């Protein structure tokens, strides 16, 4: 396998399915990609994450660089040995965790420094395999002129981030870079953002800063417009969403690649995801409900358990609890994006949507 | 298989080593039984429990009758159907921890009732295949009237418990019954124990109260002399007990059968049992330590993880640290329990707990 090679098969309106090629393994989108924190998608071996059908997995760099920390890592031999992942690792590059869990400047950003220099440099020690460039994830509501200072700045750091990663030879041989655009709710900026990466090269397209407030009215507004600026032959992912009906209609809109917490979060805290919408295990009606979390559902889970022991197990604040929960939700996951692209493959992705939007908001 | 057939194969001293078929399959002797609290062995799937080498688990009456409730189980179907072990269970009376965690009365005892007769029912309700009697586990230490009072009340409940258990048609047809001596740590009161035991005739029979306070050389010498007078051709159940050496030392004096919190509790708190002792995997000392917990487990654990990962994963109170902990701890015990049935089967038991004892305690 190449370094990087993405491949659409298959369109529907400004949806695509397709592959990612790299040397780790093959990305099949539209890719959701669970979020391991802290070396670990919380309550999952990563052999679980993989039978679920998890393709690739992401992992917080601030965390990483806090505890156990980047050096350690890579002395230890990588993130992808010291948690027992083998397949690829995209990492976010730390931007949005330092303001949000300061001193701000055009150099980077000091907390209790990371620069676009320094987050480049902890990516490469992970071994991370898709390196996101460092940004500035502009809060919102933003008013346009703060929302252009920020998106500016994030396109100097984005070449700044270019020229980091080319300057290490194994990490330009064998990684990724994307770049990320900002420019808050504002078309002209968003435009000027595209134009901006689009210049500099990247071998991906995030679509940062819409996962911080905005309605899904607005954020799928805000998409119509942004996501046909990137490079259509690169993919174009979506950070930070979502809930299923947020994953379905950005496909829609032409995003090739998600990531969020609520499946593993919610599942902790007792919600399960059904193609009838998310239910709370921990109300009393499912008490003696011996059906599985769900009626369709392929995963162990549901093929094991039932929703009176699942209940119990949450209400009882027990450790299996959460792992069932999480398990069902990535699994659940999955095969929403499975039925996304092998409805985009056979053209009736739009028709799918409609009946996937019907049923889960009944 | 019969309801209950218990054959000792190979004997060396007073150890033995031998099978107990049962309806829903076969437990090697001597046993260690991982305690299933709340329905569940925390933090394992069943299935991981069983790839560790259990053959048999413990579940906590207590806390299933408050939590989720008998009645409800069995309405769902019975306890091995609810939680997904379909081996054999044995649950304890509940008698122990109505106590630790009340009225007491020749009745039974009322708390925030249970009785020799609401136990054995609670434990038909969820389908135990192994019975405790219900009993009084006498507090340590105890004078001598005051144990014997405790003992003699026990006795009364072990009759009772028998023929509320044979009154049952379908539990005394597919379920076993064991009684528990008492008499704390005096001779003459664990011979009238045994007496009146043997003379109501159990299916097996338990050491009870000797986990209750007493330092090793204690609990050894009551063994020394109580366990011979216990039916030979029955197990021999030591509750809760116990220390990777006390099990040894318990095999040694004609124990068949342990159970404890030790692997799974220790298990999340950092302790990782090896050949070579305990060690406490949240030190410092084994923060790049690429090691596995231990240089000869055959677990999944330590085919995959680190001493470096599993450290940061339980500093950092991640799920997946206190899972694999867990399920390393559990593998261990049964390993032991492994070696020890080898050793008796080929008359080298003495020489493998004198082995045994060098290395872990060097
Ligand atoms: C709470 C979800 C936040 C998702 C996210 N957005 C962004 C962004 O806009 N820029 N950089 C990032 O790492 C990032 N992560
Ligand atoms: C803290 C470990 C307690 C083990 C135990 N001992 C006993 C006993 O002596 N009688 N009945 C029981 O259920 C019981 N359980
Ligand atoms: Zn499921
Ligand atoms: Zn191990």
């Amino acid at each position: 396998r190449p370094r990087f090679s993405f491949s659409i098969a298959a369109r529907e309106g400004k949806a695509r399915t397709g592959t990612i090629e790299m040397k780790r393994g093959v990305i099949r989108t539209p890719a959701f990609m669970p979020v391991g924190t802290a070396a670990t998608v919380k309550a999952l071996k990563p052999e679980t994450v993989r039978a679920t059908g998890a393709d690739i997995i992401l992992g917080n760099t601030y965390h990483l660089m806090l505890r156990p920390g980047a050096e350690r890592i890579a002395k230890l031999g990588g993130l992808h040995s010291f948690m027992g992942w083998d397949r690829p690792i995209l990492t976010d590059s730390g931007g949005y965790q330092v303001m949000s869990l300061t001193k701000q400047s055009e150099e980077g950003v000091t907390f209790k420094m990371l620069s676009p220099e320094r987050s480049i440099e902890i990516q490469h020690l992970l071994g991370s395999d898709i390196v996101m460039a460092f940004d500035e994830c502009t809060p919102y509501p933003a008013t346009p002129s703060r929302a252009a200072s920020s998106m500016e700045r994030s396109m100097r750091w984005a070449k700044r981030s270019r020229d980091a990663f080319d300057s290490r030879k194994e990490q330009a041989e064998n990684a990724a870079l994307f770049g990320i655009q900002q420019g808050s709710v504002f078309e002209n900026l968003r435009q000027q953002s595209a134009d901006a990466l689009a210049e500099i090269g990247f071998d991906g397209y995030a679509v940062g800063g819409l996962a911080v407030g905005q309605g899904q009215d607005e954020m799928f507004r805000v998409l119509d417009f942004s996501v046909p600026m990137l490079p259509d032959d690169k993919p174009h992912y979506l950070m930070g969403v979502g809930k299923p009906d947020d994953i379905v209609g950005a496909v829609e809109r032409g995003i090739d690649m998600f990531d969020c917490v609520l499946p593993t979060r919610s599942g902790r805290n007792g919600q399960a995801f059904t193609w009838d919408g998310p239910i709370n295990i921990r109300n009393a009606r499912f008490s003696e409900d011996l059906k599985p979390l769900d009626s369709e559902c392929h995963c162990a889970v549901c093929q094991k358990w039932s929703r009176a022991y699942i209940h119990h197990l949450i209400r009882a604040g027990e450790i299996l609890g959460a792992m069932l929960m999480t398990e069902h939700n990535i699994a659940f996951y999955q095969q929403l994006m499975q039925k996304i692209r092998d409805s985009i493959s056979e053209g009736r992705f739009s028709q799918f949507a409609q009946d996937f939007r019907a049923r889960y908001f009944a």
